[PDB]
């Protein structure tokens, strides 16, 4: 019965592997260009945006709360990455390029934070 217990390491700790990951999706350019920028449907105008995805989410968010330090625990960081994801795949759907430049990003992150997450999670 390996019962493990809440070790974590740190806000220092989970950026050492969690940045890495986020320049591993950042380091694409058609697929990381609107996901660092938040929407603002106000400036935008264009209400929708933000009435069907209650956490827009954006790469700008994760690597904020990460340069901060606002969770401790490194599942914050992979909920909100792939929650991130959840609104792309949540309002674009199959009918346009962003689910596919999503849909790539994606695939990039759960490949280049399995082994953050097994020696982290
Ligand atoms: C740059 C910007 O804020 N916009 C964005 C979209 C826009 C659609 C119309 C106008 C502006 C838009 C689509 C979703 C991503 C995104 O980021």
């Amino acid at each position: 019965g390996s019962h493990m217990r809440k070790k974590i390491f740190k806000p220092e700790e989970l950026r050492q592997a969690l940045m890495p990951t986020l320049e591993a999706l950042y380091r694409q350019d058609p697929e990381s260009l609107p996901f660092r920028q938040p929407v603002d449907p106000q400036l935008l105008g264009i209400p929708d945006y933000f009435d069907i995805v209650k956490n827009p989410m954006d790469l700008s968010t994760i690597k904020r709360k990460l340069d901060t330090g606002q969770y401790q625990e490194p599942w914050q960081y992979v909920d909100d990455v792939w929650l991130m994801f959840n609104n792309a795949w949540l309002y674009n759907r199959k009918t346009s390029r962003v689910y596919k430049f999503c849909s790539k990003l994606a695939e990039v992150f759960e490949q280049e934070i399995d082994p953050v997450m097994q020696s982290l999670g």
